[PDB]
């Protein structure tokens, strides 16, 4: 599956630490949209979809969570809990996020404007799209 | 001086809160780069420059800090301390940030790639370039 764990370069100066993201700097794509997710309750789950076009980098900026990614062929669990690590996934990877700490802040970077129409919410279709050897 | 304290529209769902930023959603520019600053020790200070092209939104995702902004003629101090608000500033505004809490995480959105040639680190010449721009009609 087309995922990587990225290790960010930081700039340690002025008694603090700076992490930069842009095309070719701790990010393989061109950024167009950012969002962050916070104030999680005990059984919060996010995701349950794949996206046709958007690539993602997920970064836990505070606290931590889990993510299960799935390409139709294999699955992986990933822990995010570190400001110098990110999970990069290509488009057409199903994901769910859960087991959020109380204090988790999740930052997501993507290369597309939000488009409800690029979403795949039906898992069987997703798996047909990833595996069906006719097409 | 051109700045705005934004109140963000949040999406409250799935037992959590989502804040989205892109052109015309909680941000007036096209995003091209993001950065965040953290692990501040007591006396830490950031900024001390102006930028010729870039606009910015500053958000305290966690904790709090104070920002001073300066148009060459006046200055203004603002506290950043929660996730539903940020400070938009236009280009060619000088800024300095200080009084960071130990747990402060500062997130910044901007509309450009990083460019050393866009920085003005000398306040005196900041005021001259800005006074000239203002003089021109800007
Ligand atoms: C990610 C995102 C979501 N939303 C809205 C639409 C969705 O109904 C809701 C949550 O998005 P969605 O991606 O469906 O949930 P998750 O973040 O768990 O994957 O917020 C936007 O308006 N813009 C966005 O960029
Ligand atoms: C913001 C930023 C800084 N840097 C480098 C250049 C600077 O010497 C240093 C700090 O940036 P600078 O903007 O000069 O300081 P501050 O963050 O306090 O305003 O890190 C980058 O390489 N890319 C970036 O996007």
């Amino acid at each position: 599956m087309n995922y990587t764990i990225l290790k960010f370069k930081t700039i340690n100066s002025k008694n603090s630490i700076l992490n930069v993201h842009q095309k070719d700097v701790n990010c393989p794509f061109e950024i167009k949209r950012i969002f962050y997710i916070y104030d999680f309750l005990d059984d919060s789950i996010r995701g349950d979809h794949a996206n046709l076009n958007s690539e993602f980098i997920f970064i836990a900026l505070n606290g931590s969570c889990e993510i299960l990614i799935d390409d139709g062929k294999t699955k992986q669990k990933i822990i995010l809990n570190n400001k110098t690590k990110g999970l990069y996934i290509d488009k057409m990877i199903w994901k769910q996020m859960y087991n959020f700490s109380k204090d988790c802040i999740l930052l997501v970077l993507t290369n597309t404007y939000y488009d409800e129409k690029e979403y795949i919410y039906d898992y069987k279709y997703f798996c047909e799209l990833k595996n069906n050897i006719v097409w």
